[PDB]
């Protein structure tokens, strides 16, 4: 009995001054992440098991990928300058509710009573489970009074795909950034967390793509509305202003249609300056023109500051040269923009695409062409 | 990756236009078939659709679903439209890999503008 | 009680440095198309068991089809220049909640690295 | 501070437009700790009994016992 004793004493001592080790249960999602981290690691492990991800794609698509996970039981790991005992034990008493599976965990077991190695893989684990996904932008409609998920997450579009100017589109990503980043300067001094843009510019400048495509980079989501059409109502505008979602910029067109006459002039710029609002509620206004429109909508609680797009420039042209053909002489992309400007001093973002769009991995080609474009 | 880095949307259009009997439909499901891609078919020339329910259900096609359509003349020479598909069809709203097909009987109806691009690529005609 | 200390040691180090081994639940979808496989590769499967797939087509169409699995136990596969051991273990503690089974796994056991 | 034996739980959030929000949090390990508090040594016993799981949440029986010398 006193051997009993003794070895148990000096077995707890040992946990609890020398010993380290961590637990993770099979119901948190960190368990998934460090079976593949260890897997990814250790490339020479020889007791393994799979598991398949069957997906039943429309149509009959099969796509069945393998993926490999240490076998339950006892592993041994070099990390840093420590040998880890990793144990993968299956409970066989009890099988989870929730899931449907045995009671599982997984345990890393360490000597030393250094505790930021065990962080340091932690944290890996999380970063390569993270680096797999693909951030994706959602796209929101308006019906009635309800905004609804339209449509299907959509690809980020990059922000160097859209040209506008040499810096007016980085000084409107730092304003907003800017008011983004700081609500306790709001709050503090008791004003609405509400901002409104206006872009008023030739059609085919695509103020929308570049809407979107900041909409992305920014990580926040988008939601359309056209005002111009008669369904809706200043007080279903003034509902669905209010009820929108958190971070979710709220985009409008063709102010000069309802404007000049459901429809409303004074009407929308009442339910932009209502108290209901929501978290970072920021308003977007595209549009043709300005002209019909009047200096109390461009002001402070509403519109703040105005930016116009223009229309193709030097350097703009050249930019979307190079960004359409990687790589070519730069001399190239200056004549082709000079050629440009001396047909046309009007020319659009749109027209120049569709012309590139004409003559798709013709570089020479378009380039000799522009006298055709006229 | 090619369309996505030069910022132009991913969306392609083709034109069949030839005599009846050609099986342009059934070459269709045959292509459909052999890229293993689901069809969707509809009919254009009926008046029970309109512009904006066109331009939706264009919109709301689901993945890797080609979408084929007929009869554009009788449409284009009159719900009814003519420069209301192709302004639908011009919409930024899109899906991953938006491929439409447009059969027909002949071309003489129609107009150059619906044979460019960010529309019907190119034009084969079916002997 | 040293000889049981030294028969774990050198078994946990046999396991660890020499063996291999492979795992797949019930649950998995790989699960039935090894077992198919296995009963194909190898003809003469002298303990089976039967799973017949019961279809009950419109206007009182019967239409079954008879398949072949291992039975639970143990296997022996002659494959590569390898001999194989197959484990077909259906435990008989606890049944699946999903799918309303007693839990079950198949185990391939090889020697080598 | 210096726990050595320790678990870890993370709290995840799936927000709108893909948004992975991922905190994580670290527990005592099940079994013995000894705490210097005021002028006394506690015992704490995090007991997860390997019998039964509870029911209305799905996880298997848990307690944690502070034991300590005096009235």
């Amino acid at each position: 009995a006193m051997a009993r004793k003794g070895a148990q004493l000096g077995l707890v001592a040992f946990r609890r001054h020398y010993m380290i080790t961590l637990e993770v249960p099979a119901r948190d999602r960190s368990y998934a992440w460090l079976l593949s981290w260890l897997t990814r690691h250790s490339t020479r492990t020889q007791h393994l098991s799979v598991e398949t991800s069957y997906l039943q794609h429309e149509s009959g698509r099969i796509s069945t990928k393998f993926e490999f996970i240490p076998s339950p039981g006892n592993h041994f790991i070099w990390y840093q300058g420590k040998w880890i005992r990793v144990e993968r034990n299956r409970d066989m008493q009890m099988v989870d509710l929730q899931t449907g599976t045995p009671w599982e965990s997984v345990t890393f077991t360490a000597l030393g009573t250094d505790r930021k190695v065990f962080f340091n893989i932690l944290e890996e684990a999380r970063a390569l489970a993270l680096q797999q996904e693909e951030g994706k932008t959602v796209m929101y409609t308006a019906v009635g009074s309800e905004w609804r998920t339209f449509g299907y997450p959509r690809r980020r579009r990059p922000l160097d795909s859209v040209v506008l100017q040499q810096g007016l589109a980085d000084r409107i990503v730092k304003d907003i950034r800017e008011f983004i980043d700081n609500p306790k300067w709001y709050i503090d001094r008791g004003i609405p967390y509400r901002r409104g843009y206006l872009l008023y510019g030739p059609p085919g400048c695509g103020k929308s793509s570049f809407i979107t495509a900041l909409a992305g980079e920014l990580e926040h989501s988008i939601c359309l509305l056209s005002l111009t059409d008669s369904s809706l109502s200043d007080d279903r505008l003034n509902h669905l202003l209010s009820v929108a979602p958190q971070q979710s910029l709220v985009l409008l067109e063709d102010v000069d249609a309802a404007f000049l006459s459901r429809l409303t002039f004074s009407g929308l710029l009442n339910a932009l300056d209502g108290v209901a609002s929501t978290e970072a509620r920021i308003v977007f206004m595209t549009t043709n023109y300005i002209d019909r429109l009047d200096p109390a909508l461009i002001r402070p609680g509403r519109v703040d500051l105005k930016e116009y797009v223009g229309y193709c420039s030097h350097w703009q042209l050249t930019q979307m040269f190079q960004r359409f053909y990687p790589g070519q002489a730069p001399s190239l992309a200056e004549n082709f923009a000079e050629h440009v400007l001396k047909a046309t001093s009007e020319i659009s973002p749109a027209q120049v695409q569709g012309y590139f769009m004409l003559y798709k991995n013709d570089p020479m080609g378009a380039v000799h062409n522009i006298e055709s474009l006229r």
